[PDB]
Formats: C-alpha cells, sequence, structure tokens
C-alpha cells in the first residue's frame, strides 16, 4: 500500500429510523486492509434500547478492508484520499425495505464514515421487531462495473432462531469521488459476526473477514 | 365534525437525503378537511437549492384533508386527538427507491406533521436529477383494511418535459395510534399540483384535492 | 360502430400450466362492446379438475367489450380487424408469478381469443392451492400510451374465505397491430364476478362490467 | 454413485413463447454427473429461426450434473430414481420476466427432461430481440433447504455486443417428488458456454461445468 497503511483504524457515525423510530450509533473500529480483516465496536449513543433487531445495523458499520488479489483492481482503496460513497437497498422476504447511505473519508491512519439509514415495513411480529435472529450467514457480493461505478449484488440470509432462515437481497452502489481503474467481474466473500454484545445490544463488538476472486469456474 | 374544525391550518417540517444531498424543508397549509380542499407553502430552509426535482417531495407535505362520504369511515380522522403515522414507499421504473415516514399530530386548531425522507439510486442522467419532471398526473389510491392498518397503493406518473411519463409505484400504510373503525375496501382520487414557486423551487405552493369512494362499477 | 357490431359473440382457447399442472379451457361468450356488458361460459377439456383457485384464471378470459365515452380514443376497438394481443404479469404477494399472452383476431361477428398461461411459486398451503379464494374485488385499471402500446397497471385483490384480501399486482401490456389514434392517461373500471359453476369447477360462468373514464379528480 | 452412473447421456423437449412467439426444441446430451462435466446439443425443431437471443434459453437445457463433495448432500441426486422438477423465475434489468418449469425423471441410463418455458415485455429494441447477447458470465447460486425444497438464488449477466452487461436475476426451486438429505447453505458455481451452432442458432452446442461448494469465507 501507500495511502492505506497496514494496520487502520475507523470511526462511524450512524443516524437513522427503523419504522418510525429514531436512533444514532458511534463505533470504533481497526484492522489491516491489505489482509481484509476488521474488527469495530458500536455503542448505542442515543434511542435505545433499539426495539429492533440489531442484526439489520451490523452491516452498515467498512469496504477499504477488503483482501484484493492483486490482478483484481481495488475500486475503493484506489478512491483515496478522495474518498468514496456508497447506496444500499435492502429487500426483506417479509416486505421490510431500507435504504442506506455512506460516505466515507480519510485522514492520516483513520477512516471516518458518515452513514445514515433509513428502514420500515418491518411487521410488529416479524423477526426483526420480536429480535429473532442470530446473525448473517457468510456471505458473497457479485460485482461489476458500470458508468464509473461499482455495483454489487448480495442475497443474505439471517439465521431465525428455531431454525429456517429470513431473506434479504442486497443491492450496494459504490461511488468514487474520482475515476479510477474498474475491475473486472469478481466476487467479495464474507463473514460477518457479533462477537460481544451486553444484554440489549446497546454496546456491540463485530468481527469481519472480506476476501475478493474472481469466478471460481471460469 | 367534533374534533377537527371545518377549517384547519398544519405545519410540515421535513428532513430527508436524495442520493446523499441533505435537506430540511418547512411549510404552512390550510384547507377544509371535510371538503377534501387543502393548500400548502414549503420553503426549504436547509441544503438549497436542491438538485434534485421538487415533484418527489410534493406528494410528502396530508391525509386528514380528504373528503370521505358518510357512509365510509375515516380511518385517519377517527384517529385523532391521539393522530397516526404513515409510511411509505416509492419505486420508480428507473430503479430509485424512497422510504419516507410520517407522524400526524394535532394541537388545537393546526395539525403538525414530522417527516423523514430518504431517496436514493437515481440515475445521475435521470429525469430527476436532471429536473425534467412538470409534475403529477391525478391519481387514485386503492385502499383496503389489514392488521387495524390502513393500507394504500397508488400507480403514480410524473410528466415528462417533451412528453411521455416517468412511472412510479406508491405503497402507503397508515398506522392509527388508536383502534378506529375500519373502512372497506376504497378509493381515495387526488389532483396534487405546484400553483407557485421561485426559479429554484426553494419556494413552493401546492394545490390538493382529495375525494374518497366506493368502486366505480360494483 | 362500424366493424364491430353492437351485439358480439367470442370463443376462447386457453392452454396453460400452474405449478406444472397442465391444463386446456375452451370459452363461448357474448355481449354488447359498447355498453361494456359481457358473459362468458367456459370449460376445462383438459387436466380437470384443477386443483387450484379458479380466479387466477378468470381475468383470461375480452378488452374490446369496453365502454368508452366519444372523447376517450378507444385502443382496441381500433385495432381491428387487424386485431391485437396483450402480455400480462401477475405478482402474488405470496410470491407467486403469472404471464399471460393473449392473441385477439375478429371473424365477422365473432372474437377469437388464444391465450397461453405460465403460473408458478404458489405455495402449496397458499389460498390458491387451497382454493381459499371467493372472487376479484372490483376493480380500477390506471392506463396510459408508450411506444405505440397502451399499458395498463391494476391493484387486485382476491377475497378470503374467512375474511381478508390476498394481494395481485397486474400489469398488461397491450399492442394493436397497425397503429391507431392512442388515448391519454385514463382508467378502466371493472366488475367481473363468477355467476355459475359446478361443484369442481370444470364448468364456469361469468359476468363482466367494464367502462372508460377520465380522472375523477382533474 | 450407485443409482446414476459415472457417464450419462439424456434427452431434452422444450417447448415455450417468447413475446408470444411460439417455439420447440430438442437436445441430446452427456456428461460425468459426479465430475460436474456436461455437453448438449440443441435442435430448434418449431419456430425457427427464433427472433430473439439464443442466451436466454441456454439455461434451461440439468441440475443432476453437479459436482457435490462428500461432506454436501446432493438434493438432486438422492431424488432419483423418482426424480425432481424445477421452477424458476427470471428478472430481466429491462423488465422482462420468464417463468420456466421442468420435469426431470431416468430410465437407466438417460435422463429425460420437460420444460415449458413462458417469456414477455422483452422490449423490441433491447438486447434479447436484437440479439445483442454474447454469453453468461460465469455465475454462482445461492442454495439452502426450505420446506423440504432446494432453493436457489443467482445474479446472472450477460455480456453485451460492444462491451457491458445486461443483467438477470434467477430464482430456481427444485422440488424432489420423495423426502431426501437436506444440505445446508452452500453455493454453486457455474461456467456455461454456447461451443458451436450454426448462422440463426437453429443448432448450438452448449457446454457446462458446475460444481457445489460450502462458503469460501467462513
Amino acid at each position: 500500500g501507500g495511502v492505506i497503511a497496514t494496520q487502520m483504524t475507523y470511526k462511524v457515525y450512524m443516524s437513522g429510523t427503523v419504522n418510525g423510530h429514531y436512533f444514532e450509533v458511534e463505533g470504533d473500529g481497526k484492522g489491516r486492509p491489505y489482509e481484509g480483516e476488521q474488527t469495530v465496536k458500536l455503542t448505542v449513543t442515543k434511542g435505545g434500547p433499539l426495539p429492533f433487531a440489531w442484526d439489520i445495523l451490523s452491516p452498515q458499520c467498512s469496504i477499504p478492508f477488503t483482501k484484493y488479489p492483486e490482478d483484481i483492481p481495488d475500486y475503493v482503496k484506489q478512491s483515496f484520499p478522495e474518498g468514496f460513497t456508497w447506496e444500499r437497498i435492502m429487500n426483506f422476504e417479509d416486505g421490510a425495505v431500507c435504504t442506506v447511505s455512506n460516505d466515507s473519508s480519510i485522514q492520516g491512519n483513520c477512516f471516518t464514515y458518515h452513514v445514515k439509514f433509513s428502514g420500515l415495513n418491518f411487521p410488529p411480529n416479524g423477526p426483526v421487531m420480536q429480535k429473532k435472529t442470530q446473525g448473517w450467514e457468510p456471505h458473497s457480493e457479485r460485482l461489476f462495473a458500470r458508468g464509473g461505478m461499482l455495483i454489487g449484488n448480495n442475497f443474505m440470509a439471517l439465521k431465525l432462531e428455531g431454525g429456517g432462515h429470513y431473506l434479504c437481497e442486497f443491492k450496494t452502489t459504490y461511488k468514487a469521488k474520482k475515476p479510477v481503474k474498474m475491475p473486472g467481474y469478481h466476487y467479495v466473500d464474507r463473514k460477518l459476526d457479533v462477537t460481544n454484545h451486553n444484554k440489549d445490544y446497546t454496546s456491540v463488538e463485530q468481527c469481519e473477514i472480506s476476501i475478493a476472486r474472481k469466478p471460481v469456474v471460469a
């Protein structure tokens, strides 16, 4: 690397609403961007305790920490120091919908993420409002270039208490603030786990491993 | 009427983002709730001039002002003084998506609407970011009861400069803060027009007529 | 009228599959095209008794029989004698999806409709496979012109045994086989009722009233 | 293996419509089911030459030929000799929609696939009707168990002449005709290429490699 150190830290400032319930979150993270290893600690600074499952917010708390092979251009890393933004649509199988926007900037050895989250139509007796989810299954994002933007799609799935899954489709658009070398059709495999939290999830710790790769069968 | 005067006024406090662009709006309205007649004046108090078409925000600026026949229970009017909230999903044909939440309260002769708006994925060269829209075609909302909530669906369409239409599907969920007598399957026809505005739409005036009715052919 | 008599008859030849179950249907209809009045009798000629609700096929069994005011061009009636085709997408709220195609021709005083129906993903314990539906609520199709085609959208709803509704969104594209005068933004209100049928619905009679109109509130 | 030989052959009988255009196809295939290697030759027996891109039909022409590691139960292979069926929804980004149903049976050393294909709303000037597609990008199907069925989702993409991609989302439901041991959350990576064809694609040869695996990052 040259603009992004082998070891970095980052802060998260998130604000939003879920079925009209307002909230604010702040986080402190660290990781090895070139190793795709990452960890972060969140604090519900306002509106807590949250009346909904924390799992819907975990993926909103850091693309620069993705291990990219040398032969696959790293769209996000190249965007700095200028940075980039991302826009996300989350469609859950029971009708709930969330729109999420991020702005990722850099200052020295620290990344700063500002996030706006809007989710609604979560059924009152559903898995989210009843807090019956138990983390996301490891996932694989399909990525490709278009209009100078990187577009990602992921078939997510939340594990349910008592078995089964609660599906959600992800569509994320990454917009670099300056033109960069565009990558080819590829994927990013991820593992995201809550590694610690207090009783009402007003405090949470998350671990994430992200690795880019070319199609397995080609 | 008995809790809602024949002549009312209302204030709008709206905040939100469009493709990451933050903004704030305030409005002063008035109308005859039982006549379904209504008018409001908006001011872009923050983030202006807006880099996107005003038409996407016009429908977010007042259900109590809907003319309901006596034989059709008025879900929204019955909710007061307690009030109600509404959640809306707007799906545009070019992929843009907006989630909108409202809280409607009352104090004396004035209604207060607090609104959060989140819209994204509006193509940079699209009708919204290029401001090529010219108002909404009159519309007709299909409404029915479910789980004590009123659910509405509307096939909206924005007129385009040079002819043609830009489609958007509306889904609005109205949640009364107390149980009320639920209506049967019905519709609400509306006309919404911008009647005045300055050059950069930092100031706008809107007129709306809303009338409920039973199916035309039954 | 001039090419379409005040009193007409028509035949329906429908074939298709539902969750892989093949079937064939034939019908004899009659009505007053300019009065928007219509009736038809269907016979399940193959694959009966059908293991699914008849209601999903009722709307596939006649646009020429729609009452159009003189000041609103009748897209479909103008298409003859050449005729027209229509393509339809039906999205049910529990995930089921149907694609339907029609070809409407004319010979003397009789209309001939050839129909292909493909529906799948109807949950085994759902309202369709369990036959718990009780007819469609009267509906209102939003219609507008684009690319020389007429595009219609309808928020349909099937009544459920024991109360409640089973939602389905309709999108129908009408393609005239020759250019015609295009209508403006309008609606068509309809009432569709099964007026008779035997025990296993291998025989059915349907009545339909269709009337076009301009926006109610304009 | 025990019911499925190390070397198998298969026949394809496909029928369907695209924007109302009827067609029929027959194919002869062969491959090593346990090696996930497969090849097939198709012939447009009726309705040819097809006025649309062949690529939309290539994925409809054989799940038994998927290489499954020993520690991942093979849903499809276990279904035999009874067999299984599959239902598929294809949603293209320009609005086109296809519903596809299959029935897979076995007799000795040969598999027989009966297929019904229904596609419509393909824009006349789009990539499909104008035949501007150049094959599918290698893909990765997300698979999981539910209700005794195997459900798969894939973010497909067709390469376009002159660069760029034409997106399509796949959702396939595999229904075994008898209960079998259900697999865990996994993926199947595939490569599908047209290896030969005549000038108007009335004759086509396809090669496919399919390999199941557990999440890459777990």
